[PDB]
């Protein structure tokens, strides 16, 4: 069964997310734990998240198929020390958020060295998550693949495999593959040898159950272009075919698809219906 939502805002509160994701079509989702404009950020009430689990419970989400992302100020790889300090407390606050949701996943970007180093720049990170994984219990931290811009660290997945081997609870660690940052890096999904390749490096670097989520872009430039700009599905560099391609791996079939493509709701209600569209036309079983 194909399992597919949307990025969902949060702003008119967590418990109407799970009937504005049945709402496009979706079975999944993602959100934000927070909507703080700082390093300081409020837990949902008691009763805020007893909303949220009675409303996950009414539409029959699926508890594997719904996930946290961080905000853009957290940076484990920040050669600041107080940056790194306040994105540490910070990470462990978004862990209490979604231990209090009863959310079992954490999506994070590595982080940026901003041109100190890749290689300090990775042990920071691996501080970073030992700090916050042995004073939390529970929560998984995804880590997603990024596009190479600036120092980011994670364009290739040989460096979340890097992160993920120096980690103290390296089961609280699991991976977010981002099609459009992928294809950013190189990685050529739209070719069935290109998946192919991808699945064999995620198998060897980490074991595909390591792989908990895919964020499903189109993306606005060509493969390799190092750009980070998502696009709706069908109408980027990837298109119907490459994704088609995609979508007939039964492995990339077992885990949910995540829509961060521009827009709201409403066009990711489209890009839902979009992605059934490719299916059916390309004939992919299931
Ligand atoms: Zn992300
Ligand atoms: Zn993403
Ligand atoms: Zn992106």
């Amino acid at each position: 069964m194909i399992k597919i939502g949307a990025h969902m805002p949060i702003s008119k509160g967590f418990d109407r997310v799970p009937q504005d994701t049945v709402n496009i079509g979706g079975n999944s989702f993602q959100i934000f734990p927070h909507n703080a404009r700082s390093w300081s950020a409020k837990l949902p009430s008691d009763e805020a998240a007893t909303k949220f689990k009675r409303e996950m419970k009414k539409h029959g989400i699926d508890w594997e198929n719904a996930f946290c992302h961080s905000g853009y100020l957290i940076n484990l790889a920040s050669p600041k020390d107080d940056i790194w300090q306040k994105s540490v407390e910070l990470l462990k606050k978004e862990v209490e958020i979604c231990r209090k949701l009863g959310i079992r996943y954490l999506n994070i970007h590595p982080g940026s060295h901003l041109g100190t180093g890749e290689e300090e720049g990775i042990d920071r990170i691996v501080r970073g998550l030992n700090e916050v994984l042995n004073n939390t219990e529970g929560v998984v931290i995804l880590l997603e693949n990024v596009s190479q811009k600036g120092g980011n660290i994670g364009y290739k997945l040989e460096q979340l495999k890097k992160i993920r081997d120096l980690v103290d609870q390296r089961d609280r660690v699991a991976i977010t593959y981002d099609t459009c940052h992928g294809f950013d890096s190189g990685y050529d999904i739209t070719k069935k040898e290109g998946v192919e390749a991808l699945l064999n490096e995620i198998e060897s670097l980490f074991g595909l159950e390591r792989l908990k989520m895919i964020h499903l872009n189109d993306s606005k430039y060509p493969l390799g272009a190092a750009k980070d700009r998502h696009e709706r599905i069908g109408s980027g560099f990837i298109g119907e075919e490459g994704f088609a391609v995609f979508f007939s791996f039964k492995e990339i079939q077992e885990v949910p698809w995540i829509l961060e493509t521009p827009g709201g709701n409403e066009e990711h209600a489209e890009d839902i219906k979009k992605v059934f569209e490719i299916i059916e036309k390309f004939g992919i079983e299931v």
